[PDB]
C-alpha cells in the first residue's frame, strides 16, 4: 500500500511536475528524496534556487512529510535549521495534513508561503517583526541572503 502510493506519487511527480517544483530519488530509496523550488516573481526570493530534504515516514500516508530547507533562506515561519511551521506539514487537530494530500500539494504550499508569509505563527521573531512593521528592510534582507546562499 505504502510503496504502492510512493510509485504513483514519484511518477506524477517525474512526468506532471507543478510549476517551478521539482522532486526525486536522491539512492535507491522511495522514502529518501530530493526537491527543489524556484523563488517567485515579484518575490525577494525570485532568480533563486532553494534544494530540500524530503523523508517519508514510516506510516506515510497517515503521517506527513518530513520537509526542511537545505539552503539558506531569509522568511519569518522558516528557521535557522531549516524547519518550516506550515500546517499540511503537522497532524490534527492543530495541523490539517490528510492522507489526500500529496507531496506535490505540500511543495506547492510551501512555494505559497514563500510568497505569502504568516507573521501570525511565526519561528523566526525578529524576522517576523521586520516584516509587519519595516517591510523595505525586510525585502532588502531576503534579497541579500538570496544572493549569497541560493546563486552560483
Ligand atoms: N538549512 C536552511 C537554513 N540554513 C540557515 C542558516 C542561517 C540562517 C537561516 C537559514 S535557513
Amino acid at each position: 500500500q505504502r510503496a504502492s502510493r510512493l510509485k504513483r506519487e514519484l511518477h506524477m511527480l517525474a512526468t506532471e511536475p507543478p510549476p517551478g517544483i521539482t522532486c526525486w530519488q536522491d539512492k535507491d530509496q522511495m522514502d529518501d528524496l530530493r526537491a527543489q523550488i524556484l523563488g517567485g516573481a515579484n518575490t525577494p526570493y525570485e532568480k533563486g534556487v532553494f534544494k530540500l530534504e524530503v523523508i517519508i515516514p514510516e506510516r506515510y500516508p497517515f503521517e506527513p512529510p518530513q520537509i526542511r530547507f537545505l539552503t539558506p533562506i531569509y522568511h519569518p515561519n522558516i528557521d535557522s535549521a531549516g524547519r518550516i511551521c506550515l500546517d499540511v506539514l503537522k497532524l490534527p487537530p492543530k495541523g490539517a495534513w490528510r492522507p489526500s494530500l500529496n507531496i506535490a500539494t505540500v511543495l506547492t504550499s510551501i512555494q505559497l508561503l514563500m510568497s505569502e508569509p504568516n507573521p501570525d505563527d511565526p519561528l523566526m521573531a525578529d524576522i517576523s517583526s521586520e516584516f509587519k512593521y519595516n517591510k523595505p528592510a525586510f525585502l532588502k534582507n531576503a534579497r541579500q541572503w538570496t544572493e549569497k546562499h541560493a546563486r552560483q
